[PDB]
DNA sequence: CCGACTGCGCATCAGC
DNA sequence: GCTGATGCGC
DNA sequence: GTCGG
């Protein structure tokens, strides 16, 4: 990118500080400065410059200049030298192992791959799909797939019913030329806030998915979040797909606009957004839009008929999702 | 310097 | 079974 | 780790 050396050095640090310190706040604050660092369009010089920005203070300018002037961070060099730190970091990027199973395995002797494949009886269920496939979720989607796949989940949902609208979110709709897994935001007619008449639409999607094996395994599943494992069909002598995971959220028809615009993110969007709106004096969750009180306790959903909507409430301009990855 | 950090679903366990 | 806390993930 | 009150 511009100053890739700078945002890859945070976003380490951010890993380590949330997988082996388990410390989630010095992990969004690294992920804070990596992303306005991100932003930022000039090649960053010193610290003290970029110290300048909103959530970027004295420690992160010391480690940039430092970054800057050796082209490396000491702190970095002993975490990653550290073979039980780093055996912690990986351990988290298995799908259904975070900082405190991963910390569990690597006490008792389990810090490899192999290792965790001689012990599966140790593993929940989450996370034994997360390492039979650890392979494919390493791997990125190129959008061209992910416009199959897209083809497959709205002909597929139009298939139980015309009057689900299924919409893919996630860095698909930011315009991302690849995607790491599929969001696909989900309504329905017969689902609203104020009530809900057929039930089980969620899993109605689902079992038609499962049916035509594009839905391959589970992850967890509830009335309204679906998160599992999918996988494009291939040809005849033609190496398989990797298989990929896939989120289902269904929400409210009333409350489209605040589940895309949650849906959509990025993450760190979201969270600034969301940061913003409590100085303006608003709470913005995937559902609704609220006052909050003279007490400071969220009211009742203010009207919200497009995503703009959202933004003129916090009085932000409008930012497509193509600007939203943050 | 201080609190205060975005918001929540599903799995899981502990305490009833 | 429940509520609540924790874990993990979006 | 940072910061606005
Ligand atoms: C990182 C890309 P990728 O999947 O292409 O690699 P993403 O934007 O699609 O993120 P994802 O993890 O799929 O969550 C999908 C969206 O869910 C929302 N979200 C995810 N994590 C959130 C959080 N911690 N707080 C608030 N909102 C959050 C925005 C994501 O775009
Ligand atoms: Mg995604
Ligand atoms: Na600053
Ligand atoms: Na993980
Ligand atoms: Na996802």
């Amino acid at each position: 990118t511009l100053n890739g050396g700078i945002t890859d050095m945070l976003t380490e640090l951010a890993n380590f500080e949330k997988n082996v310190s388990q410390a989630i706040h010095k992990y969004n604050a690294y992920r804070k400065a990596a992303s306005v660092i991100a932003k930022y369009p000039h090649k960053i010089k010193s610290g003290a410059e970029a110290k300048k920005l909103p959530g970027v203070g004295t420690k992160i300018a010391e480690k940039i200049d430092e970054f800057l002037a050796t082209g490396k961070l000491r702190k970095l060099e002993k975490i990653r030298q550290d073979d039980t730190s780093s055996s912690i970091n990986f351990l988290t990027r298995v799908s259904g192992i975070g900082p405190s199973a991963a910390r569990k395995f690597v006490d008792e002797g389990i810090k490899t791959l192999e290792d965790l494949r001689k012990n599966e009886d140790k593993l929940n269920h989450h996370q034994r799909i997360g390492l039979k496939y650890f392979g494919d979720f390493e791997k990125r989607i190129p959008r061209e797939e992910m416009l199959q796949m897209q083809d497959i989940v709205l002909n597929e949902v139009k298939k139980v019913d015309s009057e689900y609208i299924a919409t893919v979110c996630g860095s698909f709709r930011r315009g991302a030329e690849s995607s790491g897994d599929m969001d696909v935001l989900l309504t329905h007619p017969s689902f609203t806030s104020e009530s809900t008449k057929q039930p089980k639409l969620l899993h109605q999607v689902v079992e038609q998915l499962q049916k035509v094996h594009f839905i391959t395994d589970t992850l967890s599943k509830g009335e309204t979040k679906f998160m599992g494992v999918c996988q494009l069909p291939s040809k005849n002598d033609e190496k398989e797909y990797p298989h990929r995971r896939i989120d289902i959220r269904l929400i409210p028809k009333d409350q489209y606009y605040c589940g895309v615009l949650y849906f959509t993110g990025s993450d760190i969007f979201n969270k600034n957004m969301r940061a913003h709106a409590l100085e303006k004096g608003f709470t913005i969750n995937e559902y609704t839009i609220r006052p909050l009180g003279v007490t400071g306790v969220a009211g009742e959903p203010l009207p919200v008929d497009s995503e703009k909507d959202i933004f003129d409430y916090i009085q932000w301009k409008y930012r497509e999702p193509k600007d939203r990855s943050e």
